[PDB]
């Protein structure tokens, strides 16, 4: 038992099983006996350290996309380096955190195959998560270069527009269909509109097709 | 360390570290914290390193599109040996010329998390203007004809 300065009380213990309780008297705290150890090795021994190896790689594959948030690997150190099944599912199952109510329901279980599969589904539901994430960040971010492009395109459009023709007129046309896009249009009125939009986009004299076209968007 | 009292100084700066602005006091003279003299340093350095990697082929691929508005290299590959991502991310956006406040708001900003995807963002944009430019250009070569 050590004090490490930190306004929290610890004690440093080393738990051998789990027990039954008998006495129920309200605290806190709480003065109940421990049963006897209801800890049991679970059948087939092999097939229960496979499942641990392959939730010992979901965890470091686990903290490995953490390690893109500059997560050290030391948990995986601590989950390892022990032969016998008994510690390592118990300290992979405490090195996964999760809520108070689904680790009573670990400790009131003795089986260890039912939470290995449940952590390992976890865990690579997490990692499906964060991948698809960051693909939908990448994929927004050349969503915006695309419509920075169309952006671009426009200004060198309205940039040709300036010194050739008519600005005035033309920027009547711009200003125009600004207001032709901003009233509500239905998305089938919209799309249609603008085909039109982008035909008035015509020089309004040169190409007369325009023209009418300012006469029917307005 | 030597300043001009007239004309454009001539003094040589070194960027040790990227910083931001967070004490708002009034100037002149304005007095504002920066960060501390180590470089800012990347949170995913080996995913860094690649998306670094591929933004030098992008721009690589742009500075032959580029040629109407060239800017050179020779700075930048006199530093591609440097282990800093930011400062290429930096260097890159420099010599692929766009908006001076875009440069400089890239080149300011601390993360690389948003750096990174900016400049290649804009490399996109550069690409795609060039390559418009490309295509209108042998666009006025067979339309000539």
């Amino acid at each position: 038992a050590m004090r490490l300065p930190d306004g929290t009380l610890q004690v440093m213990v080393e738990a051998r099983a789990r027990a039954q309780v008998t006495d129920y008297i309200p605290g806190p705290y709480l003065r109940a006996r421990g049963e006897v150890f209801s800890e049991i090795f679970p059948i087939d021994e092999a097939v229960v350290r496979v499942l641990v190896e392959e939730l010992k790689e979901a965890f470091e594959k686990y903290v490995a996309n953490h390690k893109s948030l500059r997560l050290d690997r030391y948990q995986l150190e601590a989950v390892k380096g022990t032969s016998d099944p008994a510690m390592l599912a118990d300290t992979i199952a405490y090195h996964a955190t999760w809520t108070v109510a689904e680790k009573q329901e670990i400790l009131e279980l003795t089986d260890l195959e039912a939470r290995l599969k449940k952590v390992l589904g976890l865990l690579s539901r997490d990692l499906e998560r964060f991948e698809l994430d960051k693909r939908v960040a990448q994929r927004v971010k050349e969503q915006m270069d695309t419509n920075q492009r169309e952006s671009y395109l426009r200004e060198q459009m309205k940039a040709i527009q300036k010194e050739l023709g008519g600005e005035d007129g033309l920027s009547d046309l711009e200003a125009l269909r600004k207001k032709i896009e901003e009233v509500g249009m239905p998305e089938a009125v919209k799309t249609k509109a603008l085909k039109e939009l982008d035909r008035l986009e015509r020089m309004q004299q040169g190409s007369p097709e325009a023209t009418v076209a300012r006469t029917y968007l307005d």
